């Protein structure tokens, strides 16, 4: 029972985001800064209904969904594209497919100890990330 995601967590590590950008066409300039922040990450869940902030000094980035509910995702100050996103559990991973003009766009992420885990799809590119929560 590890499907409670709540809390405030911290980036502890980022491994290739450099690729994962590149493979959303993000030009150079903005991965440069990109590439270099810590973020985090607020989740602020009941049941299957979250609210999620993710934020950084550079952008933040804003999104809410229920899951098992598909829903209209416009990844504004990312790459701002309009994307078909649906996320399910699997176990006690959440799962999310964006539908759109990428192949294989889509993230999961999931609780171990007092660690959040996020991995981030676009392509043959994976990022993933490690975040520690905040006391
Ligand atoms: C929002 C902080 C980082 C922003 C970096 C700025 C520009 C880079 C442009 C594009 C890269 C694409 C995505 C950023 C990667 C992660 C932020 C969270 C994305 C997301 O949907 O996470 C889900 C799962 O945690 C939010 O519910």
């Amino acid at each position: 029972m590890t499907r409670d995601q709540n809390g405030t967590w911290e980036m502890e590590s980022n491994e290739n985001f450099e690729g994962y950008m590149k493979a959303l066409d993000i030009d150079f300039a903005t991965r440069k800064i990109a590439v270099r922040l810590t973020q985090t990450k607020v989740i602020d869940q009941d049941g299957d209904n979250f609210k999620t902030k993710t934020t950084s000094t550079f952008r933040n980035y804003d999104v809410d969904f229920t899951v098992g509910v598909e829903f209209d995702e416009y990844t504004k100050s990312l790459d701002n594209r309009h994307v078909k996103a649906l996320v399910t559990w699997e176990g006690d991973v959440l799962v999310c497919v964006q539908k759109g003009e990428k192949e294989n766009r889509g993230w999961k992420q999931w609780i171990e100890g007092d660690k959040l885990y996020l991995e981030l799809t676009c392509g043959d590119q994976v990022c993933r990330q490690v975040f520690k929560k905040k006391l």
